[PDB]
């Protein structure tokens, strides 16, 4: 089913506010994207409502990269939330994977299409990308699935560091491309739980099979999220920010563990 349906308001960027616009040679892939947006229904993704043209649903936090790592003054966040995130995204992303007939890919996953709403807890998918492209399909092969996997593992290690991935490298996209083509990884984590650390460097295995899949994703994180409670909590208070260049290929992470260490040692010990 699809709804039909205004107040123009100022312009958020390149799409005003919610809407959405056309520019008459998009017109054809504005019908792919829209065919497909009526048949999604999550609550992990955005919330669609003459000239031809949308009406989604306002986002008033933004993407989730404007709040890791955009204007100042940026807003606090702990592991709790940075989990909480991370688990939304495959959960949304696990819907699509499981859709009938055909499993549908999202294929650009990436910190710039994910909106947060509700004070910056609730996260929803919104249908350059080279940090978060996974190396199989920049070089021109049959990808599948998969690939969103390895972008959401680049995004869980983008949240826990509050690093802008491969920034280090930098440069034009194809050099980016080529260290990922070669292997290279965002550095490791310190002290980093090593269930989290497993999860990560399984999500952005060389191999695409080795991957787990986002249903296995989706299961380990909810499990996880025992240990990180506080994630209803709205985002409101502010965070002075300094990162320190990580040197010997170790880089410290943003959000804090102690808790997690903490709630883990009372099950186990
Ligand atoms: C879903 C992809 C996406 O984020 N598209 C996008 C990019 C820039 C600006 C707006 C926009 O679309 C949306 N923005 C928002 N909220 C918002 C507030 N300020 N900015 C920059 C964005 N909410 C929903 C959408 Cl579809």
């Amino acid at each position: 089913s699809l709804h039909m349906i205004i107040e123009v308001e100022e312009v958020v960027g390149r799409v005003c506010k919610a809407i959405k616009q056309i520019s008459e040679s998009e017109r054809k892939a504005f019908i792919v994207e829209l065919r497909q947006l009526s048949r999604v229904n999550h609550p992990n993704i955005v919330k669609l409502y003459n000239p031809v043209c949308l009406v989604m649903e306002y986002a008033e936090g933004g993407s989730l990269y404007n709040v890791l790592h955009g204007a100042e003054p940026l807003p606090y966040y702990t592991a709790a939330h940075a989990m909480s995130w991370c688990l939304q995204c495959s959960q949304g992303v696990a819907y699509l994977h499981s859709m009938q007939p055909k499993a549908l890919i999202h294929r650009d996953l990436k910190p710039p299409n994910l909106l947060l709403v509700a004070g910056g807890t609730v996260l929803k998918i919104c249908d350059g990308s080279a940090a978060w492209m996974a190396p199989e399909v920049f070089e021109g092969s049959n990808y599948s699935e998969k690939c969103d996997v390895f972008s959401w593992g680049i995004i869980l290690w983008e949240v826990i560091t509050r690093r802008k991935p491969f920034d280090e490298i930098g440069g034009p996209a194809f050099r980016i491309m080529w260290a990922v083509h070669n292997g290279t990884r965002p550095p490791l984590i310190k002290n980093l739980p090593k269930p989290i650390e497993s999860l990560m460097t399984r999500c952005w295995s060389k191999d695409p099979s080795q991957r787990p899949s986002m249903e296995e994703i989706v299961k380990i994180m909810t499990h996880l999220m025992r240990y990180f409670p506080g994630a209803d909590e709205p985002l409101q208070y502010p965070c002075q920010h300094s990162l320190p260049p990580g040197e010997d290929g170790r880089v410290e992470p943003y959000v804090d563990f102690a808790e997690f260490y903490r709630l883990w040692s009372v099950d186990h010990g």
